[PDB]
């Protein structure tokens, strides 16, 4: 065919010629070294990877079973818990320990603020996130609802005054609240200058200082009339843009055009659950834009790129510079999908998992190097991976040693690749300390990734009985002690000044007003980072670490236990008759909803996040793991004769049309009504649900790469 044999290898040619043209030149490694090191490392660690599958195939079998034996009403807690011991499920706890990773920058270890995941794919979206480092503070209040659209302060298609003077004004407050005057408000600036060193802010009758001098970074231009000037607060960058020559610096009492917040100041490039990739052009689309940002040098259509460091004058009169740019991770795939990209010359597709830490690991090494500009990425020599869907210390364990072996095909120093492990499968959460403690050299950050972790919930109690609505399950006592119990893990293992303890993802991407009114409790939490959809929801997410002290927070933490395993244990079973007809109705429609609206873009168009009209119209930007929570969730009630294949059946055709015409905006869009059986996209959303039960922990990858595959195949004849 048209595939490069490597030993026991086939590697698809387009993936062949990307590493040997793009990747490898400037890495200075020998090529020939490098292919032979795929070969072997996937040689060597296959059997492994497919070990730890059929471990998780195994462990299920035995749970489903312990429940379809039993018909007690109340789960005796105390056999449970004693039987997932004795099956291995749950492990012993090990003996307290520090985490002893090292080489990992600034932003990671000591900074607390918002983190972006944007799809790799997405070159524009890629660079917009890399660059949401700093981000404008009137854009985002202006142009989303956290001003809100009251009469007289709309948005109209030009500027309103009235909208603007709110905008300026809980800037100043905000001001206030952040590095408060010695005396008096910013809202009675007349002026900024700088003086022997120190801060001086007018006002109408008196001048004043910071109450905290300390808080003054530096600034632009002259002393005596500075462009820009710059403070800080818990780490976080807050900068005043001087100017009375633009549009609201004309209308502003200190010629102030704009407030510049520090916003993303980590970025999450992903190839996993937010991107569609299914072959091995896929992953070379995705493998270049990773090479662009590292190289410095990706460029996007409507001509975007990266920013470089922002240029500062220090209080004394020195000079200096400040990062421009997010400090990226990369998100690799988990451990359950192969990739065509290669087979072996059974024709056997190879672990996916394996080839992105190769890859995507190779590739990493030019943000360690000069970028023609200083290096892109990681100055203290790092590479950050984060890891999904992990299930345990072992699955943990393997991933270190995969990142170890290659290190050595890399010729890359042990440790150099750092493991973000996301804690969003039930069998990491309730063995969680060990996961940490498999990668205690090279973990940089925990995350509780909350849609995944409910689809992991609903699978592995799915013979349990019927679980509650997708709407309960973010306030039930299983997650909200999976939240706590991550945090206390990770403070534990000594993550403060170390590596990022972080919470998920906003979704909703139009309600900024209930993002900042809301979104606070995960830094109060003791969270040092949390994600956020793009970067204006970056820009608003900062001002919650500007009133939190993450820090102090944690310090406060120390030491405490707030979720018992008990706890944690505790399934979502809805009550005895939870539900009237219509609320089913409801949640069905609801769930079948988010199935087709997610689907039909990713199946038919390869895209694997977007803003989603939900059933309510609600704009919500979700991953593919709001497809295992749906699926897993109907999936469970078809189990438990809480609906019939019907009523599925039924919901699909009543909630086709209607996502039809949520896509009207769309001219590559394809209705998948009337002809449902036609539409591989409707097949492919019936396909999730009716099979859902029989998926490996209720992963979505094998049906949807399959049937995109199939769109692909059928879009070329
Ligand atoms: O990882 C998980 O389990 C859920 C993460 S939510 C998310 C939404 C949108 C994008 Cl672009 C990325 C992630
Ligand atoms: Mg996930």
């Amino acid at each position: 065919t048209d595939r490069v044999s490597v030993g026991n290898l086939r590697i698809a040619r387009v993936l062949y010629d990307f590493v040997n043209n793009e990747a490898l030149p400037g890495t200075d490694i020998d090529p020939d070294s490098f292919w032979a090191g795929v070969d072997k490392v996937v040689a060597d660690l296959t059997p492994q990877n497919q070990a730890l599958l059929n471990a998780r195939d195994e462990l299920q079998a035995q749970i489903d079973k312990w429940h379809r034996r039993r018909v007690i009403e109340p789960i005796d807690m105390d056999a449970y818990r004693q039987f997932l011991t004795e099956i291995g499920y749950l492990l012993p706890e090990p003996d307290d320990f520090t985490i002893t990773t090292s080489g990992v920058d600034a932003e990671i270890t000591t900074t607390a603020g918002p983190q972006l995941v944007v799809p790799v794919l997405n070159a524009r979206f890629a660079l917009n996130a890399a660059n949401a480092r700093w981000g404008s503070l009137y854009d985002a209040l202006y142009g989303t609802d956290v001003i809100p659209e009251t009469d007289g302060a709309e948005k109209g298609p030009t500027y309103n005054k009235v909208r603007g003077d709110k905008v300026i004004a809980y800037a100043r407050k905000f001001l206030d609240d952040s590095v408060p005057l010695s005396s008096g408000s910013f809202g009675d600036a007349t002026g900024f200058t700088v003086q022997d060193g120190q801060l001086v802010v007018a006002l109408p009758d008196k001048s004043t200082g910071l109450a905290n001098p300390g808080q003054f970074a530096g600034y632009t231009g002259a002393a005596e009339s500075p462009t820009s000037v710059l403070l800080i607060n818990h780490g976080l960058h807050i900068e005043i843009l001087i100017d009375p020559e633009s549009q609201v610096g004309t209308t502003d009492r200190a010629g102030v055009k704009d407030v510049i917040l520090e916003s993303a100041i980590t970025t999450i490039m992903d190839f996993e659950d937010s991107v569609a990739a299914v072959d091995a052009a896929d992953k070379v689309l995705g493998y270049r834009n990773w090479l662009g940002l590292n190289k410095g040098d990706l460029a996007a259509a409507v001509l975007r790129v990266l920013n470089r460091d922002r240029n500062y004058t220090a209080p004394g009169g020195g000079q200096f510079t400040l990062p421009g740019r997010s400090l990226m991770f990369v998100r690799n795939v988990g451990h359950l999908m192969t990739n065509d990209a290669i087979v072996d010359t059974d024709g056997s597709e190879v672990f996916e998992g394996i080839m992105d830490a190769l890859f995507t690991g190779l590739i990493a090494i030019h943000g360690l190097k000069a970028s023609d500009g200083p290096l892109i990425n990681s100055r203290t020599g790092s590479i950050y991976i984060v890891k999904p869907k992990m299930h345990g210390p072992a699955e943990v364990a393997f991933t270190c040693e995969l990142f170890s072996r290659v290190e050595d095909v890399l010729g890359l120093p042990q440790n150099t690749m750092k493991i973000g492990i996301m804690d969003e499968e039930r069998r990491t959460t309730v063995n969680l300390k060990a996961c940490i403690k498999a990668a205690a050299d090279r973990v940089v950050f925990i995350n509780t990734g909350f849609l995944d972790r409910t689809g992991d919930e609903i699978h592995t109690s799915m013979e349990a009985g019927p679980m509650v609505r997708k709407g309960t399950m973010k306030s039930q006592p299983w997650i909200l002690a999976y939240e706590d119990h991550n945090v206390d893990a990770g403070l534990a293992a000594g993550f403060s000044g170390r590596a990022q303890v972080g919470k998920g993802m906003w979704t909703m991407t139009e309600l900024m007003a209930d993002m900042v009114e809301t979104k606070i409790a995960q830094p109060r939490a003791g969270a040092s980072t949390a994600w956020v959809p793009s970067p204006t929801a970056a820009t608003l997410h900062a001002l919650h670490y500007h009133q939190v002290d993450v820090a102090a927070v944690q310090q406060g933490l120390a030491g405490k236990r707030r979720a018992t395993i008990e706890q944690l244990l505790t399934i979502p079973l809805a009550k005895e008759l939870a539900w009237a007809p219509d609320e089913i109705r409801e949640e069905v429609d609801n769930n079948c909803q988010s199935i087709l609206g997610y689907v039909v873009r990713w199946v038919d168009q390869g895209v694997g996040a977007s803003k989603v009209p939900d059933i309510h119209d609600v704009a919500l930007m979700e991953d593919r793991a709001t497809l295992r929570i749906s699926s897993q969730l109907l999936a469970n009630w078809l189990r438990h004769g809480v609906i019939t294949s019907a009523d599925v059946r039924a919901s699909l055709e009543r909630m086709a049309p209607l996502v039809d015409r949520q896509n009207a905006g769309d001219v590559a869009y394809r209705p998948m009504a009337p002809n449902f059986d036609d539409s591989i996209a409707f097949l492919a959303a019936q396909e999730l649900i009716l099979s859902g039960a029989q998926q490996p922990n209720g992963y979505t990858e094998p049906i949807l790469h399959r049937r995109r595959r199939e769109f692909k195949a059928r879009a070329a004849e």
